[PDB]
């Protein structure tokens, strides 16, 4: 079973159960259309890391909402550890209340289809990957185990795939909202390079 | 032809021609035991994120080295066109003299090895991963052709896995040097999240 | 991926990461060669009756214990939400302390392998085996999601496999200790059949 | 040939010739449609747990007609094997007369279906399929030949099974009729759990 | 799943539990090596012509001993079964004791090799084997249920086979034991056709 | 190529040349639906126990006709080698006049879908099958090649499987007609065996 | 199965019983070894080209036997047939007393491997072949059943390849004994068609 | 690629280019329906043996056209290869002028089709076939390299094929037009051997 | 991955990017329908025979034209190496400016169709194609790396080609516009043959 | 069966009979190793374009020969009708005498071997192969039937080959003794351009 995950083609479709405001509820993929998605995976409820990257982007979660962006986050725990992992406090490495869909994976057949499954752990990596509205898989950030993710560069990235998707100008390394961009023509591009 | 490219596997073993200091030389993955590898892909020199990436890192790599840690790049480009390309003026889209190697991947069999060859186009997307001094993958980074990488997020990334080796604690989202980081046990994890709230 | 659990032939071997005395631990079928072992599947963690089920058996450990024979249940929950759980109050559903080893399956492998995995659920149904003392499969029960399992049942059936390995003769329906037995041969069987008529 | 037995799976159809009230009439899974079934495999005629188990449901056969349940017992004898062995009297090892069904499996292809069939014997384990009014199978009891099942056990089975049918709550470890059952549910099932603790 | 029995082969090799006056032992077809072995299969304990062959055959085992041959029969009913069929009096459709022993083939698979098995049906049909003392297979008889085999031309088949087996000519049609043989050379066959 | 004879199936149909008093015909086996038919194959032409055998069953095939039941021999030799060996006289091991179809098998499909087919020797055995009036096949007798069959065994067999197909009773073993028959019913089964 | 006759080829072995002066003997290919053979089929015993066949190469087998070769026929037809054949008076279509071996081929393994047996017919057809000293196959000649072979064609081809055997010159279209031949050569040949026209 | 040359089956279809009357026609089997066909393969233009068979057959060509039968000959030769030979003169080995056509069979087809093509030679052995007005192939005669075949035989045979085709007698060895026939039935064959007896 | 270039029929069809008047273009085979083409590979931009061959073709550019034939380039490089190579002085080892399209085969599939790829240096050897205009494929020259080849010869041969297209003469060794031709005919020829001797 | 004919890879060997002064000889294509070697195919003996190849490469055979080089050509004729060819006077369109040798390839294995052989014609089409004296492949021409092949560019080629075997510098277009070559070096090449 191979990933069905590649960059500039749709992204695996996808459904299941969530954890949304503390009850379960069906979430699907396609629920997204029309809006950017940040969906990653992370590797284990009542872990150490994990904790911290759901924290970090649920209280950075307006960053993204004021640039018609959601955020998803699954791993393959059932929801029922879901909604109990929330119901603990963050000081013993719970969640607490949450903004973001937690959603549930037990089957692996999510996980597979993107590509981020670990065989012999039987549990995903750190796999973040941002969809565009049209459904479009565009970016793929796969961590080892011990390190987290970073919400500032998940969001630099967002920022600039939604620039050159307005724009049609490319972004050179690091370009953050207000940088200079490249016109992708053999000639246009001498504006940016000459200066 | 299968990606080879697995996260805590040891990277796929790669060797080619590349341009290191405006000259072709024989290089190979294993030449960078015993260092941080930082090892990317880019899709087509004479083109524009492109330049911009390999000057990003090529400007910054005091940081890297004095970090024990490489840098090199890729294309399915072939050496001649590599030089020619250094030999091109900056304000040409070109790169100047340049310490970072660029390797030539003209077969595409290294750009298949490591999943970021893009069959409809001929070249591959833009594929960064992080490899450490003992030769394991550690991190893989794959952005769509129009969006350019990031330096600072790379040195972060590189400077976490370099201390989770040294210490065996884990790095929370966001990490930076001097940052808190976690007892990856249940009863030791406390102290992380107790401290902060 | 097809069951391997037969009754009257080794049973599957298994191995893998369990909580014992809130620790996480190393565990393996061929740790309880030389006792009975009651191993059970329960299919999630955080649930309903599953708790009930484990409690029920942890409660009641010591019958099974001055009789050679152990307890060890399963899920495809994680080590970390086992000890989570175990760290839970009963009041809110949790299995508070717990002198039975939770293994965990994350992988499937161990469900599979004892064809207890539900493929379109990602989780077990409550299947329970009964293993005896040379790691044989004897007794192999399973039920739907909704109705838990009985301590009773399984303890007379430990007796009565204990004791037809000891004395050769069989246990007719119903037996417990003290009842009745056959001697299976076609002559001393009439002891049995023609005393109770 | 593999076991179609699933759990929560309509149970493979079977069809046969039984005897039934000393005569030989073709029988069907189907003709059980609307009541519960206990169906139940038994290794052979004239041996020495088999009698006992089949004595045992038809001596109660009461007790499952008064709740909307059959009982069926099958093994790999012929009918007129079947015939023979109801007409040996109880005192020689016989069952006497009886009014559960003796189906008859000479092909093997339904124990077979039902995974019961032992390949090195030539006759099936002590098989019990607890299969509801819809035709849904919904608990399996397996146990080698030495050891005669429990009528108690089966009963508190099928009253579980039509209990959580017509209430969807469900049945803790042990439940018995009377007991306390919860609510499936991540906030109703503390109504339970704060009850009991 | 075919049939290994091939006449003038090896007869395919079999072992089994067999109830051996009331008791259970391990019977092997190389058990019989150095005998002729009458060896047939019936399809069903307590039905109807399978009895009357068994007795006829049992009583009159003396005739085959006497002339160096075993009888051995067979079914897909287990031991169990066979003891109890037994255990019944002849007058009720049992067989009373019997010396010819009863081997048992639950699992089919010396049926499915003697390729006599009803797969529809879950039993044999009417099938005799004559094996030589040397445990080649020299004569098949298989007959549709609903008729009994016939123990006098089983004793003439035996007869047959052990004469041309020892004096190297050969059984004419009909030929019981006295009967005119046939030397099988182009010449000598002359003696046996001036004749008639 | 395996054979296709099974008992209670349709015998595996087959056609051929025959020499039909001193003629050659296409012989069907469908020709024969509506009766019995004895069906048997020997190894060859101008040997010893063949001719015996043909010959037992020609001087006898009225008792067969007379019960419904046709005769038809078949072997590998050609039809021209059959119609010589019928002009050769019985006193040199020939035929002479003979009222029994001779088939001939030159391809050997017959005998290989009869199962009879020798393959070391390029000949049948001695195999004979009684098919019923409905074209299915109802007995098999197989002998090796030293040993001739029996027109009264067969006699009785056919005998037999036409009684049975009438009145819905089984025979036991040795059953000649006017022998007693049971009935085939747990309970039925008692007016025979009390009797005894 | 596929022919095995190959001209220039070693004949494919056979071996079997035949009807030599009466009696049945076993004769093999190889026991002509160092003569000149001609081995052929004809269809069938007690047929009408056949005998005709038989008879002359028998009638006339001095004139083979002083040239070093002899004659052996096969048929499909068994042994004893073939007996029976020679014991008919030629007036009535048998062969009488014959000098030539009666091979005989009841299996078809022979035919078969000469390519001459008709899979529709259950014999072969009329296949003649020219084996030489050495024990390869120097011609063959197949006639459709309608039409009988020529003995003195036979001939003249055997007396053709002993003289090219024995000279290495090759003979013309239609060469008998004492008729011109070629130097097969370029040059040599010039000798023949300068002579010739 | 194996023969489909088969005796009372159609000749297989050939089609190709030939030399007639000094210019290159194309040729078909199927042209000569309604004829008797000698089609016949020899090896190679410029040698020995084979200008002496297509002479032999040339120069008496009008006995076979008397009687409704062609010649035709092939070889793996191209056309211009063909037409050369015939411009060279008998003298030298050549042809001269010639009413047979020459067929050409450069890419073999046509022989491996007639099972005549010797791999390892590049080109056929002497093989001849006597083909009916059917398109039915009746006789077969393959000859190794260095012995011609004989016109004479070959007219016989035609002669003979011809006279079954039309009577229904049939041909004893040595049959030449003239001589007695067989007529083919167990009483009627007598005739032909009791008179010749 | 097969090579589709025979000669004789229809030139395996292309189509891809190609710089065009220093534009990016759509370039595809059929384009070229009415025309004779010369299509040619060469291993890398920026190399040495390379742009000497590009030039050479390049400056002679009319010759062609004025025959109603058209020339394209391919290598495997991208359109921006080219563009850049273009763009770069011809004293630098660039070509300048440059009326020849400028096919980019990225992919390999082009390469690959007509056979010239090489799968150890990831471009093709020098390979080209001479295509009239109904498309049909005339004429391959493949050259070794080290060698270029030449454009006289190339003139030399679509002459020659459109000469036989137009007149059904053929052209002998060394033809020229002006030389002798041959008629492909057996007589034909002879006009030629004698005159020249 | 497809071509084992790769430049720079050995020339797939070949062995036969061929017409050599004459007389017929076996001939190997490793009788040729420590010269360069001017294989070429022709369709047919016989024929038109085909005769006046084989003149015209042994009328100037002294232009390769004093330049260590053989020719050999081949066609699917038997070695029969090439002596009667050869035999034939040249005003015939014959060969007459001959000093290069002819290969018969009448098994058709030498033409599959190289490529040249045409299925639907049972000959060969106008191919020449160019082989090292190491015995390596290093140019193929192959011409539709009707138009033949040139002595002066087959020349050429091995005259450029041999040069750039012994010097290692490589031949632009058109070369021909005595003209520029380039020094195949990002630098070394600017000789050849800069003048």
């Amino acid at each position: 079973h191979l990933s069905k995950a590649k960059i500039s083609k749709p992204a695996p479709y996808w459904e299941g159960t969530a954890v949304i405001d503390g009850e379960f509820k069906e979430l699907k993929l396609t629920d997204y259309r029309g809006k950017y998605l940040v969906f990653f995976f992370y590797p284990l409820d009542f872990t150490f890391v994990c904790p911290t990257e759901i924290i970090a982007f649920g209280d950075r979660l307006e960053e993204f909402r004021s640039i018609n962006t959601e955020v998803v986050a699954c791993s393959v725990d059932s929801q029922f550890t879901h909604l109990a992992w929330i119901n603990t406090p963050r000081r013993q490495g719970g969640l607490g209340p949450i903004r973001i869909p937690l959603l549930s994976d037990l089957t692996h057949q999510i996980s597979k289809d993107y590509g981020v499954y670990l065989e012999d752990s039987g549990h995903t990596l750190r796999g973040l990957f941002i969809i565009d509205d049209k459904g479009i898989l565009r970016q793929i950030t796969l961590n080892d185990l011990p390190v987290g993710r970073s919400v500032d560069e998940t969001l630099r990235l967002v920022q600039a795939f939604q620039y050159t998707d307005k724009h049609g100008e490319v972004c050179p390394a690091g370009w953050k909202p207000g940088s200079e961009t490249i016109i992708p023509d053999p000639a246009g591009k001498l504006k940016y390079f000459d200066k």
